[PDB]
């Protein structure tokens, strides 16, 4: 019932020079080019993904480098809402530091009615080693976007 929800690149805090927000739409381990870097690692730091339509978000899947990397996202939470400008958190969580995609369930539902999202915020906390930079290699997102299923769930 979960399908992937295909999102753009809406908002960013920073990037550092070629690693360009967009690089999270490609899964290309052995290319560390491939990533998103934040400008540095002060906070706050952040990528917004607007969806292409309303869905109730269930997993965050995040890809890697072809090898551990410094840059990696020891922690790290991620946010949606509706309005990109009002989120409730749905995820605090850190990746491990390998070589492995890793898909996390994200919190869409309050007692049991579920809710949906148009934006999701990622938000990076810490690296795994030192760096100046926070790097996301690749990100999908699923879920639900079916209007029969989403439709109930938007308030009137």
């Amino acid at each position: 019932e979960c399908r992937l929800l295909p999102y753009a690149l809406h908002k960013w805090s920073s990037f550092s020079s070629t690693y360009l927000p967009e690089n999270i739409l490609v899964d290309k381990p052995n290319d560390q080019s491939s990533r998103w870097s934040s400008e540095s690692n002060y906070p706050p730091q952040y990528l917004i993904l607007k969806l292409e339509r309303p869905a109730i978000v269930q997993n965050i899947t995040f890809g890697k480098y072809e090898k551990t990397h410094v840059c990696n996202l020891k922690k790290f939470k991620v946010f949606g809402g509706m309005n990109e400008e009002n989120m409730t958190e749905l995820l605090s969580s850190g990746l491990k530091n390998d070589y492995n995609k890793e898909t996390f369930t994200l919190k869409h539902k309050i007692d049991e009615q579920m809710f949906p999202c148009r934006f999701i915020k990622i938000v990076p906390l810490l690296s795994w080693g030192p760096s100046f930079n926070f790097s996301i290699w690749y990100v999908e997102l699923s879920g639900i976007d079916d209007p029969d299923i989403v439709q109930p769930c938007l308030n009137w």
